[PDB]
């Protein structure tokens, strides 16, 4: 697939910050038995709970496969729209479109996609349906579409809506993504497509986040211009510690696109979590996806929350201090939003991501 003849930036578009006004949220529906234990049922109920929480703030559409449409329609309240859509898995932060707006005044970017690392390093062996998800979503809404040839997922990029793009090297410079492109070329395309002017490159993402090779959205995100929330631990024996300290070092020497120094709020990860034998035993091995093994360190961070209209939808991992700390810190950081916790978010992390990874915001169209 080739590139649109003109970029978003050439038409005045840019990607707004996640905390700007939404028209709705898009979410996919999990099903594949070699990624979601017990026929996906525990995860489906958590997805449904996330969708329902977001629906209290703004409209939601859930997309479910032909096989699943009736199941999703039963499991979701009636004010959530459910539409039929083929997909190889349910991570719409990554396979869905990255919306852009201008002051038609909304468009969507359809990045190329390879299941987070392709034939030799990706999470499953067929992403043919996933390749059409963005086209189908934008067609459903009648929103124009820019197409890129470069591989990218929405979970790998974060913006402040003021010209800054926060990314990780571990992901976007990985040879499993766009090995034909340099760092500078990748920057130029993101300027052209996101409407950004400058970058903050963290070297690495969250420890344990092998699915995505260190997506930024599981490591660090903006809370508002000039302020980030960073996954943190004080425990020097956790391999997360050296990643967090290194990110802190970079951020505390970083300037945003408008010349601000970055202030960092630490958001402590839960006490380390590991997949149980009982969890792993509910997952099939059909030779189509990466294995899910007992003992794996879960890539769990409260940074993988989602911002909706007046709501923050945050994971809860069962940790008897870090869950409530995360709710408090987020409540203080977003004092005009209601902070909602989602219990059993572990069910999503077992499969490689969390709340932010299963959502994709559709901005309100400026008038
Ligand atoms: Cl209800
Ligand atoms: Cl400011
Ligand atoms: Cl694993
Ligand atoms: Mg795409
Ligand atoms: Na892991
Ligand atoms: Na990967
Ligand atoms: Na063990």
């Amino acid at each position: 697939s080739e590139e649109s003849r003109e970029s978003p930036a050439e038409h005045g578009y840019y990607m707004p910050a996640e905390w700007d006004s939404h028209a709705q949220t898009w979410i996919g529906w999990p099903e594949r038995q070699d990624n979601w234990r017990h026929n996906a049922l525990p995860a489906q109920r958590v997805f449904a709970g996330v969708a329902k929480a977001i629906s209290k703030f703004e409209p939601v559409t859930v997309c479910a496969s032909p096989a699943q449409w009736e199941n999703a329609r039963k499991q979701l309240p009636e004010d959530i729209r459910v539409v039929e859509m083929s997909m190889n898995d349910s991570w719409f932060r990554d396979s869905g479109p990255t919306f852009i707006v201008r002051k038609r005044n909304i468009a969507g970017i359809d990045w190329n996609f390879n299941a987070w690392g392709g034939a030799n390093d990706g999470c499953y062996n067929d992403w043919s349906h996933d390749l059409l998800v963005s086209r189908k979503i934008l067609a459903l809404e009648r929103i124009p579409r820019f197409q890129h040839s470069m591989i990218l997922e929405g979970g790998s990029i974060h913006v402040d809506g003021e010209g800054t793009c926060l990314v990780t090297e571990e992901c976007l410079l990985n040879k499993n993504r766009n090995p034909h492109m340099s760092k500078e070329q990748i920057e130029e395309e993101l300027k052209k497509y996101l409407g950004v002017q400058s970058f903050i490159w963290l070297p690495r993402g969250l420890y344990g986040d092998e699915d995505t090779n260190g997506h930024i959205d599981n490591m660090c995100c903006f809370a508002r211009p000039g302020v980030v929330l960073l996954s943190w631990t004080d425990d020097e024996t956790d391999p997360q510690y050296e990643r967090s300290v290194e990110a802190l070092s970079v951020l505390s020497n970083s300037i945003d696109a408008r010349g601000r120094k970055i202030q960092v709020i630490k958001l402590y990860i839960p006490e380390p979590l590991y997949m149980t034998e009982e969890e792993s035993s509910g997952i099939t091995q059909d030779g189509e996806a990466i294995p899910r093994l007992a003992g794996t360190r879960l890539a769990a961070s409260y940074v993988n929350f989602y911002i909706a209209n007046g709501g923050i939808i945050a994971p809860q991992f069962g940790d008897p201090i870090r869950d409530k700390e995360a709710i408090r810190v987020l409540s203080d950081t977003f004092p005009h939003h209601s902070v909602v916790g989602i219990e059993n978010a572990r069910e999503i992390v077992l499969a490689g991501g969390n709340i932010h990874c299963i959502t994709q915001q559709q901005p309100a169209e400026p008038t």
